């Protein structure tokens, strides 16, 4: 296999124009998609406070109609989802991972609304759900739907910009170029055989979906936690450990999501209207919560930049990771339309945060800021969760800007997928694409 | 099939802990030889200025032993490789690349001693080449070598092990772990087919080899350029504009080191005599160009942080230019041990701040700095010749820490790999392990 080498060698990097200007598109379309969905989300959650000043005074009937907000945009979340595209529930990452498999199929017809307008109620309501969830998966079937409008032929054309459409929808979910690009590449594409996608043409895609995020959305930062103290040679072991608490956690959080899943189908057995109900439930509740308690509810990207600032005290730290775990696991397991990508990152954050906290009293020699932790734990659940490591860590980079703490970050990461493989457990939305092509054959 | 991709998924991310531990060692005993091969090079860098120091008043007595002391430090380099490991010519990551294809041996018994110490001359002569060729090629040889002390069996841990010791001899060669890791997904794994490489393995090596660098290292940084201005989404299709050029000019530099290559070959014939001796004569011209014209010879960094300021003139920056692919291509096509990673990033930060100069004095409704085309440029030639466009990103991100620029860097990239790809350009070190391949199967 010598002399078919250097034929590969000479002919590397040569992909086809058509894919490359296909790629542009596709970006674009997810850009915009990305941008509307985004500004969709951010009108309902105002809407919704807009409703709770209208009844400010009467305080039940103020709780009220904060469930009852979020209870119908659930609804009509989920409903969108059991009616027309039942492969719109959960994330939409083990969806297109499916797809890029040749193992699950790309309905665009049906997704690009029910994902876009179900999620945008799911969302939109308040639930505890990120949107990488719809980007991702919307993404990948506006890459199929420019495939099949133009009719372009090919595995590389299919395989290409399908993972070009899931790339360029994470990285408009965070602004984050670097970490779509490599999420295709570490994680999303098919892990246990070859394949001709284009790097190259990924990385189109995702500029102009970048270029069209910052058209809209300039000037502000989705978490802003200004430049942290450095972290000095003596300090890393302190980073070690924490990834093997992450790595020991990791694999417990993938089982209550699976377990969850499984325990929620009880309460409607499959039926459309069991199930809708219990979406308007848990909406409600997440709308409650989001009054009452706003950070044990919503996204959570809020609380990160306080919790790195050092402004939450241990007790409230304990409380949000208690609540949030309850309120990630009830929102994904339950099978809305959204990723759990996201409310990873503020879970991650306050276990980090809280770690470092026992860490500067403990060592004052160090002369720690809890908050360096806080960022090495903020990629960390992605690691030892999903198991995608080189993703949460260029991801984190992106979105905090403190490249000083690379090896901090580097370290939890990989100290988090260690003890994830050793314990037992396994990516997260492999398993969930396994449990999916498994019944599939039931 | 589908059952089988079932079986697989429940299956996935379990590298043997075998290949996990052994990285570990792997990455320890590459940042420890990427570190000793360091201070190797600074010091006979360091003892050729004193002794322009000694002679320092007979202006052609100093412009002789300037000459000299690299002229015969250079010779004991091409020597070393000529004499007891040729596959240690030039860079080392074509060699590597072949290598993971098992398509290409590793002697490391020969490359280890050969390549320290052949680019101990080279470089420490100050010639136009950079550790990373040593270090990466080194690595990989180091992660040959404790799998057989091991006895490691396995097409994985063969693969891995092999790998991991690249990314991490990358990694220590720049303070770049990210950029470690990237070049070997996007580039020095075999491109063609399935493979199975732990990526959470070569993580760990990554990390162990950087540690080490920062055990020695602390403290300073190899470019150091402050935090630059933003770019304005009005501003970004100057960074297209620099991203064409940089992609018509990679394919031509790419000629041009092939051809060099050639060229040089025709001079000794192939005999360890006049190789040597001309060895000697290029290494001597540059400890020479190392004192009458410092910027026009050695790795190029120090001109970086000058040219990303604004601190040169346009006549000085296209003198630099110029004097460099010179320079760059007589060291690095003529056989020597050393990389051509980081004389790319002293070309490329320097056509940048051309770019940007003239971007400054043409569009000043802009408020441009030429230093944030200086950086869109620092990894671009990377992206035309090599066509690794992530790891050259990333790798001036890291070197750099001027994220603001993300997009104007990306786009000049892309700019530059999407040129090269219609110029009929290819991958410079897959062109090169081509080369070799083809004269292999020559008979
Ligand atoms: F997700
Ligand atoms: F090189």
């Amino acid at each position: 296999r010598r002399r078919q080498l250097i034929r590969q060698l000479l002919e590397r990097d040569k992909t086809p124009l058509a894919i490359l200007f296909m790629a542009a598109v596709v970006g674009t379309l997810v850009g915009l998609a990305a941008v509307a969905f985004d500004k969709g989300v951010a009108w309902l959650q105002n809407q919704r406070m807009g409703a709770l000043v209208h009844t400010a005074d009467n305080y039940p009937l103020l709780l009220t109609v904060a469930f009852l907000c979020s209870a119908v945009l659930a609804m009509f979340g989920y409903f969108l989802v059991r009616k027309y595209a039942p492969e719109a529930g959960g994330s939409g990452i083990p969806e297109i991972e499916g797809a890029l498999e040749d193992q699950r199929p790309v309905r665009w017809w049906r997704v690009l609304p029910v994902k876009f307008f179900g999620g945008l109620g799911t969302l939109g309501g308040g639930m505890v759900l990120g949107r990488q969830g719809p980007t991702v998966q919307i993404g990948g079937n506006i890459g199929r739907m420019v495939l099949d409008i133009f009719r372009l032929k090919g595995d590389e054309a299919r395989h290409t910009l399908l993972a070009t459409g899931a790339a360029a929808g994470l990285a408009a979910a965070f602004n984050a170029p670097l970490a779509g690009i490599l999420f295709i590449i570490e994680e999303m594409r098919p892990q246990f055989r070859y394949t001709l996608i284009s790097i190259k043409a990924v990385f189109i895609g995702v500029i102009m979906s970048t270029i069209m995020y910052r058209i809209f959305n300039h000037e502000v930062a989705l978490i802003d936690v200004g430049k942290l103290s450095d972290a000095p040679l003596n300090t890393l072991w302190l980073y070690l450990i924490l990834g093997i608490i992450f790595g020991i956690f990791g694999p417990i959080f993938n089982k209550w999501v699976l377990g969850m899943q499984d325990l929620l189908h009880r309460v409607h057995g499959g039926n459309i209207t069991k199930w809708v109900l219990m979406g308007g439930a848990i909406g409600g509740l997440c709308g409650l919560l989001g009054f009452v308690a706003p950070a044990t509810s919503g996204g959570g990207f809020n609380l990160i930049p306080i919790a790195t600032a050092g402004n939450f005290s241990m007790g409230m730290l304990v409380f949000i990771f208690v609540a949030r775990v309850i309120t990630t696991l009830l929102c994904f397991s339950s099978g809305a339309p959204g990723g759990i990508f996201a409310p990873m990152l503020a879970l991650g954050t306050v276990l980090g945060t809280a770690f470092g906290m026992v860490a500067v009293e403990l060592f004052p020699q160090y002369h720690l800021e809890a908050g360096t932790f806080a960022i090495a734990g903020m990629g960390a659940l992605l690691a030892a969760s999903i198991r995608a490591p080189l993703t949460g860590i260029i991801l984190v980079l992106e979105m905090t800007d403190n490249y000083q703490l690379i090896l901090p970050m580097i370290i939890t990461g990989l100290g988090a997928t260690l003890l994830a493989q050793f314990t037992g457990g396994k990516p997260l939305y492999s398993a969930i694409l396994a449990r999916t092509l498994a019944k599939q054959e039931a």
